[PDB]
């Protein structure tokens, strides 16, 4: 209610400790902070964790109370609700280990709970479909910036972090700072009166650009007709972490036909983005999906392989790599993708029967799920509507990057694993190139043999953050 002034009080911080690399990391915690005045779901609270030195007038890793970066990680996956995280949390989902390491590095951590597609209110009504996820992230950022000074940390050094759907959340926060689109939702929540533009973005395998992801996926995997993925099993564990089992299939003749069309359409979509390489040449694809953009994808995988090769990793785990002497000199991209295997069927994202997590994300209070592409709406196997065009645009980080804007974070670090088949490599690559093209700082790679995952390179992530902030 209005009695919640959204004023942080350092008096709330209580001393705790956690082991990191066999040493004690002392910190202070304040949990369960209601970050808006009119919440609709219990999950909308945030936790604050502060290196202990900052309450005793001292330094960690070149930072002090007033200057420390504020890391804002999220636990969003599958566009599902992402509860407020905690270095002591063991319940799934959690990136508790990352919070522990961040505290050791001297970062203040503000871990916010975020509504997701399955969130319901006290009455059983859905209140967490798009754009709830990004509205909550923005509201949490506004709470932090409103409380600049009161909260330890530099509110002008907010760095979001997330994996997969959570990576898209982090990226969207960096892309869409102070966008007027979200103002009515934030007003209705009673968010703090502050801005929500942030300093830097960390994003692992961001599952974004959803309305073009079906095209990208088929451009990549057309010609590969068996798929392999996971679906759950039963089971009751103490950590609440969903247990999965493999399930495989083969594309129907009809799916294969749809694939060829989707792949063909990708060329036109890609070309009209007007992406450029460093020397300024347009990155394109021809009718058959070959060309300079495809060569960029290949080159990134060669770079990935070279890095691993230099480490003594056997890159011939997968097919297609040509090694001459000590150099990975080429790559048969088709052979690599065949050895990596296709994960998702066709369409991969906008399923014709409305059964995907993205279909459910785009539902609302009336409809559990919606389509978000013309193709799937036309070929729908169930009665369905298309989601609002402005909403699809609003939650895509690319929509904000047609320009060199003061509201977009200046500093980006994106990773997508070389063994991650949850979306096409083209998807994070398009984000990365668009960022560079518009003069933003972008640190990008496809790390060798890394699956769908995040937070696996903390040493390098933190070194990057420290390079920006110290
Ligand atoms: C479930 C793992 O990661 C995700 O966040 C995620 C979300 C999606 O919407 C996907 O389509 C996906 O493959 C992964």
């Amino acid at each position: 209610s209005m009695s919640n002034r959204l004023i942080f009080d350092a008096d709330w911080l209580v001393p705790e400790q956690v082991q990191v690399a066999g040493q004690a990391i002392q910190y202070y915690a304040a949990r369960n902070i209601q970050y808006v005045q009119h919440p609709v779901a219990a999950i909308q609270v945030l936790n604050v964790f502060v290196p202990a030195a900052y309450l005793h007038g001292s330094s960690v890793n070149g930072y002090q109370r007033a200057t420390a970066p504020i890391l804002m990680p999220n636990t969003v996956g599958g566009y599902l609700p992402g509860p407020a995280d905690d270095p002591q949390r063991v319940t799934w989902p959690t990136n508790a280990g990352t919070i522990q390491q961040a505290l050791k590095r001297g970062y203040v951590v503000v871990a916010a709970g975020i509504r997701g597609r399955t969130t319901v209110d006290k009455s059983g009504q859905r209140v967490g479909q798009a754009p709830a996820f990004i509205v909550d992230m923005k509201a949490a950022i506004r709470y932090v910036k409103y409380n600049q000074g009161r909260l330890p940390g530099d509110a002008n050094r907010i760095i979001t972090n997330g994996t997969a759907a959570g990576g898209a959340t982090s990226a969207l926060a960096g892309a869409s700072g102070n966008s007027a689109y979200f103002e009515p939702a934030l007003t209705a929540l009673g968010a703090a009166p502050a801005t929500d533009d942030i300093f830097a973005v960390s994003a692992y395998c961001p599952i974004h650009n959803l309305e073009h992801a079906d095209m990208a996926y088929e451009w990549q995997f057309n010609g590969i007709n068996d798929w392999h993925r996971y679906q759950p099993v039963a089971g009751t564990t103490k950590n609440g972490r969903p247990k999965f089992e493999p399930v495989s299939g083969q594309l129907t003749v009809e799916e294969q036909a749809l694939s060829l069309a989707l792949k063909a359409q990708f060329s036109t979509y890609l070309n009209q983005l007007k992406l450029t390489a460093s020397d300024g040449t347009h990155l394109t694809l021809n009718e058959a999906g070959m060309g300079s953009f495809r060569d960029v994808v290949r080159q990134l995988l060669i770079s990935s392989a070279q890095t691993a090769f230099d480490q003594g990793t056997d890159i011939h785990k997968y097919a297609g790599f040509v090694v001459t002497g000590n150099q990975v000199t080429d790559l048969d991209l088709s052979a690599y993708l065949k050895s990596l295997t296709r994960m998702k069927a066709v369409p991969a994202f906008d399923q014709l029967d409305l059964t995907s997590p993205e279909n459910n994300l785009f539902g609302d209070a009336t409809a559990k799920a919606k389509h978000f592409t013309a193709l799937a709406q036309t070929r729908s196997t169930v009665t369905a509507q298309l989601a609002d065009a402005e909403l699809i645009q609003a939650i895509n980080p690319l929509s904000y990057l047609t320009t060199t804007s003061s509201q977009v974070a200046k500093h980006w670090r994106i990773r997508h694993g070389a063994a991650d088949r949850d979306t096409s490599f083209a998807i994070p690559i398009i984000l990365a190139i668009m960022l560079e093209n518009h003069g933003y700082g972008i640190d990008f790679a496809l790390p060798w043999d890394i699956p769908h995952s995040g937070d696996y390179d903390l040493g390098d992530l933190f070194s990057w953050i420290d390079g920006l902030c110290q």
